[PDB]
């Protein structure tokens, strides 16, 4: 049974892509990952200062990679990462007998946790996304999860009184979490659970609840992780000082950085391309290779892809700007 | 290369589901097929005079069955079927490469063709659909391709530029079609595609093109064959008289027969459980055994099942009414 708790979750937990080889977006290619890229990034994300490491969601290609590439990237990054920082993988699947199947193998090989959204291809209700956490975490108890909670991709909306019900299940200590509207409310219902925002929105976040949101999920940090190193930095002195004025300049930044990405601003239409232009974002600002995308999903619009490659630029210079 | 074309797709097109053993909703429990009821129900289909077998859609449960299953599953069926009617298997997947290896393997065991979906964990676009499709069949150009247009399940809506497509690619002979709204359009941008209408819709369709529309899906079936056999015999014989009068009173039946499936009458609320109740509607009408829902989808309010129940019923008493 897993020991990790919300305790040991804090500070800056970077999402980390399936770095391609050149022929990836190619059907006839198998065997499609870089497993040279794939340690090089774990290497420099924890001598950044990285406090967790999160893979496999929607950019990080879970539904497009085969299993063999999945389990040779899941072995690259434990052998990499040699228990220095926590990591979770991803096994998102169609049903819960295969997410049992893959959890258990990824947990086998050293992953300590799985980030994990719910099977889609049929709308989940309430006490069916609520059973199929539970059955993983029975089957699985050795496996923390995170909650993925992408309404998105995964048609389930994780409302209020799915977060009461994670909380009284052990395993479940942490979220990738939706917009913080209702985040107070949740804290309040799930208090066994380190809800991690997204990290433009941890300012607000943080000042919401500085006691229960210690923590940020990021992105962007694939474009540089002095940014987000920074904001975590900074926001702890804040809690201290009452001083926020730098805080919000980096996370004002951010949000600055992140204002091309959305295609004419519509987040549905960013939900469409996701993984395209998360990886475009991540290839034009040069910090790491994330390669062509795996087929289907390996064809956007020139326009938005200009946007995202906008965004890793401004992402770029961000890194330099906080670089310390 | 396939050598079927919309030319031989006529008549009454049944949708049989995975049979399951009591087991199976247990995700403890692997190996949850049925193979002795497999067989039963595809001699019962053929003797009954079905035209031609579905297989693996969403009530199927291709979502929810290991691959191992499915393997089992078709072998059964082509081994029972011994080549007397068409078969389509079912091959939706998360991506083109497993979707791909999945219908090369069920097409070499002997299925003629796929009823095949879209990848649905991020959204696709119209020429990321129609690439998707477009490289299967050119991937796997001996099966056969039946479009599986079920925007609630795949999220993509299937718009009238993307039939036009279909109609481009030799080995997309048929449809598992949507409401009839744009029927009249999509025959005339699709001319080389058999659209099948649901069972309650065929009568409206073929009356829309009675050139076009010749053969129907129905799930209906499965709860006792005659009723679609029998509005497939009089739509026939209405064609050449001009008297609709008794395939009317068939489709009226057949609509009254379905009129407590829908949960409230909405149909978002019947995909939410549409495995569920498929399969207790066909339990309740006692002509097979579909059995429990493999997990995670089987969980159904009881209210909503007795509809389902009753619908079983209503079609059961059709099957008796039109036995001849």
């Amino acid at each position: 049974t897993t020991r990790l708790t919300a305790e040991d979750i804090n500070g800056a937990w970077t999402i980390m892509p399936t770095p391609s080889t050149p022929d990836a977006s190619d059907w006839r290619s198998t065997n499609t990952v870089d497993l040279d890229e794939t340690a090089r990034i774990v290497e420099e994300l924890i001598a950044a200062g990285v406090n967790g490491i999160l893979s496999m969601g929607t950019f990080g290609e879970c539904a497009t990679l085969t299993w063999e590439e999945k389990r040779d990237y899941v072995s690259t990054v434990v052998e990499t990462i040699r228990g220095r920082v926590p990591y979770f993988c991803g096994t998102t699947a169609l049903n819960t007998r295969e997410v049992i199947r893959q959890t258990r193998e990824l947990i086998d090989i050293g992953a300590n946790g799985t980030m994990l959204g719910v099977p889609m291809w049929v709308k989940m209700d309430l006490p069916t996304a609520v059973q199929f956490y539970r059955d993983v975490a029975g089957a699985v108890p050795e496996a923390a999860i995170a909650i993925y909670a992408n309404p998105e991709a995964f048609k389930f909306d994780f409302p209020r009184p799915f977060w009461a019900e994670m909380s009284k299940i052990p395993q479940v200590v942490t979220a990738k979490y939706l917009g913080i509207g209702m985040l107070d409310l949740d804290l309040k219902l799930a208090p066994n659970i380190r809800f991690l925002p997204h990290e433009d929105d941890y300012y607000a976040a943080a000042r919401i609840n500085p006691e229960r949101i210690t923590a940020f999920w990021s992105s962007g940090a694939m474009c540089g992780p002095a940014t987000a190193i920074m904001l975590r930095d900074e926001v702890e002195r804040a809690k201290s000082t009452g001083d926020w004025i730098k805080a919000k300049a980096i996370s004002d930044d951010m949000r600055a950085a992140d204002s091309t990405l959305f295609p004419r601003g519509d987040f549905s239409e960013f939900s469409k391309y996701n993984i395209g232009l998360e990886k475009a974002r991540m290839d034009a600002a040069g910090w790491l290779k994330a390669g062509p995308c795996r087929p289907p999903y390996n064809l956007v619009p020139e326009d938005y892809l200009v946007g995202a490659q906008k965004s890793g630029k401004a992402w770029a210079a961000l890194h330099a700007k906080y670089s310390k």
